DNA sequence: GTCTGCGCCGATGAGTGC
DNA sequence: GCACTCATCGGCGCAGAC
């Protein structure tokens, strides 16, 4: 219902449209109090601020290695679980990493 | 040159709750 | 209806192994 006048993407609420418009204005209201870097999204600032705390809180349940971000831990744990979420669209092969799947698909296309 | 592992982002989605 | 938090996932970059 809330459409963007500059790119035709559509949004559900005034708040999501206001946030999207920062993609076009470059507005970055949320500033890190340590290094001064600014962010368009408050949650991205909060994630960034974890870098300055030096607390690697997210610990791998298989090898105990610690990571600053939960998302970084989760990608790491795929090595242990065998999760291969990147599927070749042309054959049975499945891949841990998108880059590897992408290069494999390109080899199909070249043939 | 490719695969791997991982550190840090943008910008949208899901869930929650008013 | 609405905003807020945190997740999501591709992008980018880089170093090491081969
Ligand atoms: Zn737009
Ligand atoms: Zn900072
Ligand atoms: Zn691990
Ligand atoms: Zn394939």
């Amino acid at each position: 219902p809330y459409a963007c006048e500059l790119c035709a993407k559509q949004f559900q609420s005034p708040s999501t449209l206001k946030m999207h418009m920062r993609c076009h204005t470059g507005e970055k209201p949320y500033q890190c109090k340590t290094c001064g870097r600014c962010f368009s999204v408050q949650g991205n600032l909060q994630r960034h601020e974890r870098i300055h705390l030096g607390l690697k809180e997210f610990v791998c349940q298989y090898c105990n290695k610690a990571f600053t971000l939960n998302e970084t831990l989760k990608i790491h744990e795929r090595i242990h679980t065998g999760e291969k979420r990147y599927h070749c669209q042309f054959c049975f092969q499945r891949f841990l990493y998108l880059s590897t799947k992408r290069n494999h698909e390109q080899r199909h296309i070249r043939e």
